[PDB]
């Protein structure tokens, strides 16, 4: 129904006309799947 | 320093903070680029 190539500015005239920024959240939501927070630390199902 | 894809985005963010939409300015700009007008008929100015 709409194409890509005019999404995020289009989201953006509507949610930015009640304060919302969505390059910082995009920006944020990048950030948010680079960051290897994760514990190598315990023993994988030592069970049975 | 900043990608086109989140330009209009944060520019509409921080100036939409000061009451400046851009998507009206945007579409008056390409308005500004196709109003062939001229109204092309002076009448004559000063004497000698």
């Amino acid at each position: 129904r709409t194409s890509q190539e005019t999404a995020d500015v289009k989201a953006s005239v509507l949610l930015g006309s009640r304060g919302l920024d969505i390059s910082h959240i995009s920006q944020r939501l990048e950030s948010l799947s680079a960051a290897t927070t994760f514990e190598p630390l315990e023993p994988v199902k030592d069970t049975d």
